[PDB]
């Protein structure tokens, strides 16, 4: 019973890992990610100078799962680029993902072309749940301004790159952006972001100071919305696109769900934010218990056999 | 200690009732909640012509939630609107809300034309997460035809109207629907119906028959997304225009901070289905309870008083 | 022949140290210089948080002096702090200054007021070459601003506080500044930073990557304005408020200078950054020469009595 | 290969002068810049009336450059008005800046309503880098009062009209200055000035007599801060309004930089003070040494083409 999987044509020793933004913000922060059971890490979402992000405090954790809005607080792309860059060089080293977004498209390119000039040759995840001009929604619910951004980018980007997804809730909204993704040679989407502008509120005042107590909802609220998005790409996108699920991930079981959904890795957020890297150990036993029970030996014995009804 | 309360010219002895869709099948369910201690009730969701809706089961149970797929079954839009307006002669009858849609806008138009040309005279809430056209999301995310839809609406329908709506999850979004929503003389929002196409799995296999096991979300995993859809448009909306919170209502205090976020009005769908109507009973009493404890008399005293943090 | 000075109630060894922001990044550097010749040394100028500072190549050096446009790359506050902290435990513990800055006004009264809280005794060195809010120049060329700070930081702060200066340029700046320093009870002020906004070419091309190739100025270019501000504060500030000199050092007749406008202690940014902390030995042989030959014994014997011609 | 030159509708056989102060007090020192490879000269700064300036010594030089407080010495402005509307007569006459400014702003417009009831039709440098009233800095340190008399000048003055700049340190001053400058039909701008109120010792006593022997600092100490002045402005400015490049020129490199940045035209003082009028041949050649490696024909091949990294 093996809990090895593959991104692209890479490999990892573990299918769970942190979700971008969570226990990752610093060189520390990922070196104790790599030592952990842990099959990879996701650094923080790097810009292309550093961000101290927003007034504190924009985290807060509940009975069911967190709020939070950070307002990406990296210490630079270069930083983080710079970091996986020098881990490629080592012996047993893992492969990584380096996650990264401008404050506008222009940014953004700016960015990827620094990759691809790069030695940089690992999985880079674009970030879509990212600012786009006023008047318009973050800019993967933009379906005009994705195709554009990703147009451009697949003209001069040739290392393997995945996009961070926020969640649709339309099964129109799936049908288009598939059709969006599958035009393209993206190594992985990954489902999902947070789900967008919650308010969790203590007593009668809201728990984060940034936008006015609003932010991305992680943790058990989000497993449905999670699951449903990593299925209905699964079900719609080309196979040479694979799906990193993410959201709601706490036990063994959900993360079983995820790769059942179709998942080929797994992402934690909140609960790695609230358990720490050990989280990983738990996880993997338990969700090797249920490979066990089941008779399933690799994840591909399971992975994307989420059965219908009747 | 009151939690009378208001929606446009009509009074409510209490502001709990139930959540369109559930708990409101017959004339008997209906007048089970009219006797409960529920301030009102809306009526199931009515269309043109009588629906057996979606195969069986359409509707599962979760720690956390519910998920249910039940393609509008009804017994058709003549049978409420003779109901509540036949309760509107009877001495002690409640103000009551007769919710509908139709499969098409044309028959949401033939719908709201026959209740225009009714007798009844109360208020009416029109389901806007409702069938689109093929290639188009359900209406209320399709602001296009949503505008087109209210605007046809109001050029005939001269009683109370409100619009039941889906949760978004952008600034963009909400500003975008609110410049709609402002236009009109509507009496309400009721903010939010399930969240969408969310997937729910026991064991190996979904719990649901309809659409592959894909349903709306609603109950503990939907507040956070609900008082922030309530607040948000509580922001935005001209007071004209009153709010009806709806989703992750289990406690006093759930109701408690969506009249925070700003609702007049609170409803209950998940939770009600669980418990049955002894539950407005329960939580009425849970709702005064943290009101007496704050020295509130009123929901005036607090409604819409979300405090932002120092 | 002593070079032995004092800052405050502070005693040094000798009267030489290095220039903020120069062989002072970490812990190691500092200790390098701890064990040379210089009598103190400064740290890094530190920010709340750690900071990557700008793209590289970001110093130059020519065969006059170096342009630089840094960023404030540090290790943050906490670092330096703690380390200045724990060396005062030690005996034959030399007195250091801390130096440190907010990207903005309130982040520097955040950091301050950490300082404050914390063991640390020793002397502060506020950078008031700062970041101001847009349409505005760097703080200590706002006056307004400037003395707002200092007024805001001396309500709460009562460690020994001195200011890092840009030069002025202008008789009427100098009577300014010094008017607005004169108020508070300063430890000492430290002329000069780097002239602001130089360019080098190499070839046709700028020498530095940030900032269109614009930069600070130190080294050779630098001594007469350094020697002007020295002088030109010395003869203007109340004598409870002392004067570092930094500019253009880079041989004992250039602190020698120094002191003659009136620097109790002399720094040393570019000639340090080009030598290493061997230079310390060297300039203290070559100032202790020239006071040997002139029969000085102590700065004293010097400090401040630069002469007008006849 | 061609060091020629425009400023204004004016040509110039040559793209180095003098700077404003230096080898320009006399008729005979500017007719030796006029014989020179010099392709103009700026006479002295005049004013109203002719000054002494300050005490001696009121300049040294020093192994990197110069530092001065001469005090505005001049024989008056009608001496220096006189000469270029005289020389204007003259056939294969060059065309030369005068240089002047009121110790006042009152006196600065009595002296530019002279110069434009005079017959003199070339360039003038207004001087702007000298103060005038108390509790306020040099002029161009001071912007409101800076667009106030840019403002009143251009009232009454039609003559081809550039300022002579002192230098800034600041982007935000940078973007003040040209947000002034471009309202204004001005020429050209020159940068830069001195850099101000430095001070340089000799053994433990300054050199310079006047001011406590805080001067202005010209040569090596400046080239960064020039080319900086120079390109800020090249940068921000309307092409309408050119830049003449002033500060630590004493190689063609050295001009060959400040004309990368922007400038039209490059000025020298402290070397020219130092070597005297045959600088003009050396770094003429040493710049067009410079253009012929890099295939260079006219200074519009590589005149404000400074490369980022
Ligand atoms: C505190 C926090 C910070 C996050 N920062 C980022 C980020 O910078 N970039 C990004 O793409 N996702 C970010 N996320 C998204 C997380 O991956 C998110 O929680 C995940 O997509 C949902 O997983 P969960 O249920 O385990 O929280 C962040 C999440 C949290 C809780
Ligand atoms: C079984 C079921 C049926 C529903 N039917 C309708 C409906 O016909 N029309 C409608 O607008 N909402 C319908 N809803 C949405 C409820 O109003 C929904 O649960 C509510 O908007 C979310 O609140 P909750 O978290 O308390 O369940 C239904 C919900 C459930 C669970
Ligand atoms: C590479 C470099 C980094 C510097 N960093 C800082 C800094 O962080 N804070 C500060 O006040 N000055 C900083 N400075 C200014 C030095 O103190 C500067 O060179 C000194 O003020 C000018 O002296 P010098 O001629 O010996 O170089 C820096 C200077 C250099 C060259
Ligand atoms: C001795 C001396 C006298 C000067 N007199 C004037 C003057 O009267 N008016 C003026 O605008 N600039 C005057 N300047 C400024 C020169 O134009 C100045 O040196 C030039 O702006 C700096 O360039 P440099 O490094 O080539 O010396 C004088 C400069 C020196 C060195």
């Amino acid at each position: 019973v093996s809990t090895h999987t593959t991104i692209g044509s890479f490999d990892f020793d573990n299918c769970l890992m942190n979700a971008a933004g969570v226990y990752c913000m610093t060189r520390e922060e990922l070196a104790a990610i790599d030592h952990s059971e842990a099959g990879s890490f996701v650094t923080k979402t790097g810009t292309l100078e550093e961000r101290a992000g927003n007034p504190q405090p924009r985290y807060a954790d509940t009975k069911l799962g967190s709020i939070n809005s950070m307002g990406l607080p990296n210490l630079g792309i270069n930083y983080y680029l710079d970091y996986v860059t020098e881990l490629q060089k080592q012996p047993d080293s893992k492969n990584h993902f380096l996650s990264l977004v401008g404050m506008s498209p222009e940014e953004t390119h700016t960015i990827l072309k620094m990759v691809e000039a790069s030695k940089y040759q690992g999985l880079v995840e674009l970030n879509l749940s990212c600012p786009n001009v006023p008047g318009k929604p973050q800019i993967a619910y933009d379906f005009e301004t994705t195709d554009q951004i990703l147009s451009e980018v697949f003209t001069y980007f040739t290392k393997p790159l995945g996009i961070k997804l926020p969640p649709y809730f339309d099964i129109v909204h799936f049908d288009q952006a598939a059709a969006i993704f599958n035009k393209y040679p993206l190594t992985f989407v990954n489902c999902i972001n947070s789900i967008g502008n919650g308010l969790v509120i203590e007593d009668e005042t809201v728990v984060i100071k940034p936008k006015n107590g609003f932010g991305g909802i992680g943790g058990d609220y989000v497993k449905p919305t999670a699951l449903a998005n990593v299925h209905a790409f699964y079900k719609r996108l080309n196979p040479s696109i694979q799906i990193i699920g993410t959201g709601g991930v706490k036990t063994g079981r959900d993360a079983f769900e995820h790769i059942l959904c179709g998942a080929s890795m797994v992402q934690i957020g909140t609960a790695l934010h609230q358990e720490g890297p050990q989280i990983f150990k738990r996880i993997t036993k338990e969700l090797k218990a249920i490979m066990t029970e089941k008779g399933y030996e690799t994840l591909e014995d399971f992975r994307g056999k989420l059965n219908a009804m009747a």
